[PDB]
């Protein structure tokens, strides 16, 4: 029996991004799956990395290196209990689930605080200790991305570039280089202008693939997968 | 005369981010331009984009839209000050600088939301109005940067592919986005593996580049010039 984490940043529970979300939920739950949901804006998720994530006293106080506090941190088990929370969720969860809104090419801020403070080494990853050296190998994880741009736009030759492009620190630098097995994309482009009609056929196609999910092989999450 | 904005995102002034910044403040400075610098950390800048972002009355008080509150907001001069106040910054500076390290191939949380939240529609763009119609046409940003891996690291056969690669999203989906002409990056690889004579070297060669920044060009910021 398999178990989820949905990490979802949208502010409104009625977005487009919501509705993802709660099928999700619904369709998981249906299936007898575990599902945790991370509502990051509804838990006013703290998205700076500061010496605030590092509690009782400093690796060195005098000069502060965040990635070396955290790393002595989890090892010595003083992260702040933000953190932590979610690092639990993550060592149980067999597939990670982000649902987001595209913001500027990547994940919303909030989101990628939670990767910059959650995803920290001892963790996610060591140095060295990364890529298919990496701590996450056996997990899945899948990005749900929301766009204002349409499909056309993003084509190789289109004004976006490929989505395969947006997708390299996401997918390769932050999932892969953790240890993820990366579930092909789920990108739902441009509901904002998409039919009432065809905007449901995206929420269906994305409760049909869930249908499924536990039947996937991970993308090649190579520079050719992504460039070539 | 010629007016600079650095936008810095690192916790420590004693940092080789700290160094850069502080390099580029002196150069600049002795050259007679006028400098600002946003030093994200130091100010607290809130990354998160909420509905906190807007005073006045919501156009749909019962579904938030961030997008669009924030668009709305901005015409009619209810947006937050801090919002605001970076505007006025951008808005004069005929150069933008971004100085930081490297966070999962992109920029810190802190600055992912100073792009978010500073670089609203009808202030960096409009549709219509982006690309080479951004509304902040004119103005020339380049990204400095630092890294964990190495060059050779970065590089097309190199475990974290090329540099260009993760450039995309920022340069392209964000800066030429907003209209930005957008010059070389400057790249500081593995400053924490260097040795302090290679270090300082690092820091001159910026301070040397600085001297004749005013005679760059920008780069061709298409995909050709990221991905070849
Ligand atoms: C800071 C910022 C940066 C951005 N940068 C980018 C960028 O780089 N690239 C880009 O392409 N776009 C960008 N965008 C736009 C953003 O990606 C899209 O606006 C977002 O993906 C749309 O998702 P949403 O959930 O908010 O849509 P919503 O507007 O909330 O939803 C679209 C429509 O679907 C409806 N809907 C909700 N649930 C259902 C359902 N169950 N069935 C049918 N319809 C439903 C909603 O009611 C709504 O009418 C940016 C936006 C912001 C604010
Ligand atoms: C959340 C997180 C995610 C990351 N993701 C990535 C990623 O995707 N890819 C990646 O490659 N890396 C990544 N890193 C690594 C990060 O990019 C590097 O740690 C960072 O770029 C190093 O810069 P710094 O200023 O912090 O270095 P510092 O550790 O401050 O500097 C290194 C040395 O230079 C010294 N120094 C300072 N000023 C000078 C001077 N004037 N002359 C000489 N020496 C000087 C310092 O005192 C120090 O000893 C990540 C780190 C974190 C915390
Ligand atoms: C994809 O390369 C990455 C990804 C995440 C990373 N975190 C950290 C490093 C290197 C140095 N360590 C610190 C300061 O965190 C790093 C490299
Ligand atoms: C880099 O692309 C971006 C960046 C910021 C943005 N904010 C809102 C949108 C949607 C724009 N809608 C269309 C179809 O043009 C958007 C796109
Ligand atoms: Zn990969
Ligand atoms: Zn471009």
């Amino acid at each position: 029996g398999k178990k989820v984490l949905i990490v979802y940043a949208h502010q409104e529970p009625k977005s487009f991004n919501g509705s993802l979300k709660n099928v999700a939920v619904d369709e998981l739950s249906r299936q007898g799956c575990t599902v945790t949901v991370s509502d990051l804006y509804a838990m006013n998720f703290e998205p700076r990395a500061t010496d605030k994530d590092i509690t009782g006293t400093l690796s060195n106080p005098e000069v502060f290196n965040y990635g070396v506090e955290t790393h002595e941190a989890y090892k010595q088990r003083s992260l702040a209990s933000d953190i932590t929370d979610e690092q639990k969720k993550v060592r149980e969860a067999d597939l990670v689930i982000f649902q987001f809104p595209l913001y500027w090419f990547s994940v919303p801020a909030i989101l990628k605080g939670w990767m910059d403070r959650v995803l920290c080494q001892g963790f996610a990853f060591d140095i060295p200790g990364f890529y298919d050296s990496g701590l996450l190998q056996g997990k899945l994880a899948l990005l749900s991305v929301t766009t204002g741009g349409t499909a056309e736009m993003y084509t190789k030759t289109g004004v976006n570039g490929d989505s395969r492009y947006f997708l390299w620190p996401l997918q390769h630098g932050t999932l892969h280089f953790c240890g993820f097995k990366v579930l092909a994309p789920q990108i739902s482009f441009a509901p904002e202008i998409a039919s009432e009609e065809e905007r449901k056929g995206m929420v269906a196609a994305w409760s049909q693939r869930l249908q499924t999910i536990w039947k996937e092989e991970p993308i090649p999450c190579t520079a050719h997968w992504h460039f070539g």
